[PDB]
This record gives structure tokens, sequence and C-alpha cells, in this order.
């Protein structure tokens, strides 16, 4: 039941999603190994993901979390990079989309920095890079990220450099504690706590 609606670049909604994408690029401590070398993207397409069943699954869980946390869902818009972007937009997030080896346990991970999620589009640590050229820094091949609506509820704060959430919490927040420029990362342990709202198709751009 998923349909994808193209947004026009003239649409304010396209422009505000593009701006979140571009403005949350940072330098990474791997010098570009996982995700490539770039300071900005070429946005090719932004599509709204529309699925009634998946949306109702999300809002049902959101109300549950809200009612356990003084009517506060603590909802954020966050990036997600994954080889499984096509299954996610059709079937929703579930345990097969979890990062088993993640630093906060086996859950589904999200980033405030778009460039952090970009490191995962071709697999963990960038995998072997694009399927066509085997280049983690490919400037030709089209890449896709999700910009997702995520319910955090009561989030466990981890200071730092499928499982269950810590007792009494709905998520984990990974607060950057060494790299002063990094934004936060988040983990949920239930697929129903995220909805994949936008599909963004892009290229990374070679710096000039
Ligand atoms: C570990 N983090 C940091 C926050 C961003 C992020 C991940 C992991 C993944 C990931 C996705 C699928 C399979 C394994 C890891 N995707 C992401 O976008
Ligand atoms: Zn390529």
């Amino acid at each position: 039941g998923t349909i994808l609606i193209d947004l026009s670049p003239d649409d304010k909604e396209f422009q505000s999603v593009e701006e979140e994408m571009q403005s949350t690029v940072r330098e990474h401590r791997d010098g570009g190994h996982a995700g490539g070398i770039f300071n900005r993207y070429n946005i090719l397409k932004i599509q709204k993901v529309c699925n009634k069943k998946l949306w109702e699954r999300y809002t049902h869980r959101r109300k549950e979390v809200s009612e356990e946390n003084h009517n506060h869902a603590n909802e954020r818009m966050l990036f997600h990079g994954s080889p499984f972007v096509n299954a996610i937009i059709h079937k929703g997030f579930d345990e097969r989309h979890a990062y088993i080896g993640g630093m906060f346990g086996a859950g589904i991970y999200f980033a405030e920095n778009s460039s952090k999620s970009n490191q995962y589009v071709y697999g963990i640590g960038g995998g072997t890079g694009c399927p066509v050229h085997k280049d983690r820094s490919c400037y030709i091949c089209h890449r896709q990220l999700l910009f997702c609506r995520v319910t955090l509820g009561k989030s466990f704060l981890q200071f730092s450099a499928m499982a269950h959430s810590p007792p009494g919490h709905h998520s984990v927040t990974g607060r950057p504690s060494v790299n002063g420029l990094a934004l936060a990362e988040y983990v949920i342990y239930r697929g129903e706590q995220a909805y994949p709202e936008y599909l963004i198709t892009y290229q990374i751009m070679r710096p000039e």
C-alpha cells in the first residue's frame, strides 16, 4: 500500500527537507573512508512516503508512549541510511533493519547528522561502496536516505565517544562526548516507533 509522491523543488516542503540534509553535513573522524569525501550533496529527488497502514501503526505506538510520558511523545525528525531502504518504505521498520553490532545494542539507529547516516547507505562502514564501481566515495552513483519521524519518549542518556530499551525508557540517546562537532544519534527497539516520511535521492559532491 505504499505510494511515493514527488515534491517539486518549488515546494516549501522540498526546500525545508533539503536544508536539513545540507546543513547537517559534518567532517567524520574516518577522513571519508565509510561515506566518501564531500561537504555537500546534489539533491536529485525528494519523495513523500504515503502508507496508511504503516502510519496508523506509528500513531498507535506514539499514543502509548505519550501516555507513559506525561503526554509527551518526544518526536523528532531524523536521518536513516540503510541498504534496506526499499523494504523499509514498503513494509515499515522491523527487527531485520536493526544494527546488531551497534554501540547501544541491537536496535534501529538514527542520526541528526545526514552525513552520519550516509556512512550506512552501502552497508556498515560503507560496505564495499557503490554496487557499480565498488567506491565508497562514488560521485556518480545515486544514493538514498530516509528522513524519518521518530518517537523517543523517555530517552536514556548515554555520554559517549532486537534488544529492549533500558527499563523505564523508550529509547537511547548517544550524546557526543569527544567530538565537539558531532550531533546526537538515537536508538529505538521497536519498529513501530518510526515512520519513513521522506525518501531522498542524492549524490555526494566532489569538493572544489
Ligand atoms: C549506527 N548508526 C549511527 C546513526 C545513523 C545510522 C546508524 C546505523 C545505521 C544502520 C542501518 C542499517 C543497518 C546497520 C546500521 N544507519 C544509520 O543511519
Ligand atoms: Zn558508483
